[PDB]
């Protein structure tokens, strides 16, 4: 029950020691205890934890990467935060600050004047230069020389000014102290404010630290990696990298990550911020930043689905990966590199493989275990693209993937030029029971297509979540028919299926499906959740079944959100959510390529090819809905609707977000950690 903490100095070792003693006093026998292993450096502590000689050490971002690499394979487990519990700020954001008075993008930096905090600083040098590496002219070695040849002039504090003079065209001499006015965070900023340089590579917070008034800050903007600009306020959507400030790492396997938390949590309570002046966890009597940044205001537990590559982020790992590997391509900078599609079944992999060979090597294939695994691969660049249902388009979005192409199902002449935006989830109720409004559904009897279905379960219950009486979903409706629920619950009490099929999600239920939940509506039921065209396709004599023959539209109204009621064909204005189509998701940086390659690919192997036995076609599966839903006719370009929030209804988002409170996703919880 003891955690072996690793110190990298003598001063640190001492702090660890009194950290042991002070935690020895307050904590009872059945409490965590601290041990103090002492090594020579951060690298040694890393190898020690790997060799199972120590348990935990707290690293900067650069070392977090080093730690995860073979043969160490360490992972982040506990993080320092630097604000309050509502504003944690466990991360910082390397930004590129510019005048609003200028007009140029990230990809137009070549030939501009730059301002760096200092050579070797992550935010002010490593990150930017790492991202810009391939855009620098050959030779890239040495780096200082290359960066000199990229910017017309620079202030790079702590550069070989005598060898690379241009790196100090803005601050002559390359002063690496506060005597150079263009040095550090405040200095790199003043380098911009004074109009000496065109761009300042700094932290998101730098601008707030140097300009108090929102008036002056508005004279500045941010360079986003997609070659757009945004106000200084929205760094969260316009940064060069998101960097974990200080992180605790342990073994990826057998790390005792729970003990570290159990310890560190009970430490920050007894000796956290403004706690005991007997011993400060975030203050050193013997130096500064011993074991932990004195900045820190506490700890947070890192969700367990988090690997190091996920925690640092694509951009961060790319920056340092370039600096180390230094391997740029040589292929025409115009032509799209192949798109790595992610498969999650054997049959998915097979179909993908065939696609790849006919794609003349323009499509590639990557296997992953689950959907959540495939999404992770997209995130960190192991894969490029995949098609997701609304539920996953949401999770991918929370992780910062973007919808680019919608699966079109309706035969449209120019469907390539029009997204669908899906059908409409409606709550239908007869005009008979006439005092029914959205509000007084509490304790009413209901009729769902099936539990886990979008229009039938997800959307309605998702929105009813605010008043759902806890994750107990059977408590809301006195009784109902939710095919798939446990065969003993209140939501199986209306399902008229004889024998084994009494509450089973299949045809033999009779009160299952869109058409079924509607029979459930009439045959013992108050309310039913279906699609917008379920009423018109079952009434008017469209359905010749015993119960359905003689039903008419005029009888059934649709329930609205605002509490009002409306006719059926007024669904457009009286709907719950806009149950969406499946959509191809990808990284923002590969948005351009996915669009083209997939447009060309659906031309060759699209819905427009017959003789699918002698020629490959993309929208036919061997089994069922491999890679894409087989109902797809084309892939619609998502102009405008190319964020998760903008592709899914604001209501769909609210609903799915609510349901995800009862059914956790380890990926989602990890992604929401980086983006709260
Ligand atoms: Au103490
Ligand atoms: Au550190
Ligand atoms: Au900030
Ligand atoms: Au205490
Ligand atoms: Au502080
Ligand atoms: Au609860
Ligand atoms: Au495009
Ligand atoms: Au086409
Ligand atoms: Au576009």
């Amino acid at each position: 029950k003891t955690v072996r903490w690793c110190a990298v100095s003598e001063h640190e070792a001492t702090k660890c020691q009194s950290f042991r003693d002070h935690m020895k006093s307050v904590i009872p026998s059945d409490g965590p205890s601290v041990a103090c292993v002492k090594k020579a450096s951060y690298l040694d502590c890393i190898r020690a934890i790997a060799a199972n000689e120590a348990d935990a050490v707290t690293l900067d971002a650069g070392l977090v990467y080093d730690a995860y690499l073979a043969p160490n394979n360490l992972k982040p487990v506990v993080a320092e935060f630097y604000g309050s519990k509502e504003d944690p700020q466990t991360f910082y954001y390397a930004v590129a600050v510019v005048k609003k008075d200028s007009g140029f993008q990230m990809n137009q930096l070549r030939g501009k004047k730059s301002c760096h905090t200092g050579l070797g600083r992550s935010a002010g040098w490593n990150i930017p230069i790492g991202l810009l590496y391939c855009d620098l002219p050959e030779p890239r070695k040495p780096l200082e020389k290359a960066v000199a040849n990229f910017f017309s002039g620079s202030c790079a504090p702590c550069a070989d000014g005598t060898d690379f003079p241009q790196l100090c065209q803005l601050c002559p001499g390359c002063g690496c102290s506060t005597l150079n006015q263009y040095f550090g965070y405040s200095g790199a900023f003043k380098c911009l404010k004074d109009g000496a340089g065109d761009v300042a590579f700094v932290k998101h917070s730098t601008i707030f630290e140097n300009l108090a008034n929102k008036a002056d800050r508005d004279q500045y903007e941010l360079l986003c990696l997609d070659n757009t600009r945004k106000p200084v306020d929205e760094y969260k959507d316009c940064h060069l990298a998101q960097v974990p400030s200080h992180t605790v790492v342990a073994r990826s396997m057998g790390g005792k990550e729970d003990l570290i938390w159990e310890l560190l949590n009970q430490a920050q309570e007894h000796f956290g911020k403004d706690k005991s002046k007997e011993f400060q966890l975030f203050s050193s009597p013997h130096g500064k930043d011993l074991l932990f940044k004195d900045s820190a205001h506490g700890f947070l537990k890192v969700p367990p689905r988090m690997d190091a590559k996920m925690y640092l982020g694509y951009e961060y790992v790319t920056a340092i990966r370039n600096l180390r590997e230094g391997t740029c391509p040589e292929a025409p900078t115009d032509e799209c590199k192949p798109v790595k599609w992610c498969a999650l079944s054997h049959h998915e992999r097979l179909k993908c493989d065939e696609w790849s060979v006919n794609s003349v090597g323009k499509i590639e294939c990557v296997s992953a275990e689950t959907t959540e695994d495939c999404i992770a691969k997209i995130m960190n660049g192991e894969a490029d693209a995949m098609s997701l249902d609304g539920g996953f388009v949401y999770i991918a979005g929370k992780c910062g993937l973007v919808p680019v192409l919608a699966e079109n199902y309706n035969k449209s002449d120019n469907c390539e030029d029009t997204p669908e935006a899906g059908y409409f989830a409606v709550a239908v109720v007869k005009k008979s029971a006439s005092d029914l409004t959205w509000d007084n559904l509490k304790g009413k009897k209901s009729c769902h297509t099936a539990v886990g279905r979008t229009a039938g379960w997800n959307i309605p219950m998702g929105l009813l979540y605010n008043k759902i009486n806890h994750c107990r979903f059977d408590e809301f409706f006195s009784e109902g028919c939710a095919p798939g629920s446990k065969k003993d619950s209140s939501l199986c009490k209306l399902c008229m299926g004889s024998g084994l099929n009494l509450c089973e999600p299949n045809n033999k239920e009779g009160y299952y499906g869109y058409t079924g939940a509607f029979r459930c509506l009439v045959e013992k039921g108050d309310v039913a959740f279906v699609k917008h065209q379920t009423v018109p396709q079952n009434t008017g004599g469209k359905n010749p079944d015993p119960w359905a023959k003689n039903l008419n539209e005029k009888d059934y109204e649709l329930l609205c959100l605002d509490g009002t009621r409306k006719p059926v064909e007024e669904y457009a204005n009286c709907h719950l959510a806009r149950a969406p189509n499946h959509a191809v998701v990808t990284r923002k940086d590969k948005e351009a390529c996915v669009h083209k390659i997939l447009r060309q690919q659906q031309h060759l192997f699209g819905s427009n090819v017959t003789d699918c036995s002698g020629n490959f076609c993309l929208f036919r599966s061997e089994t069922k809905d491999l890679l894409f839903r087989d109902d797809t006719v084309c892939l619609a370009k998502l102009h405008d609707r190319n964020t998760y929030e903008k592709y899914l209804g604001e209501e769909y988002v609210k609903a799915v977000g609510n349901l995800r409170k009862c059914s956790t996703s380890s990926l989602l919880e990890a992604c929401t950690f980086r983006r709260p």
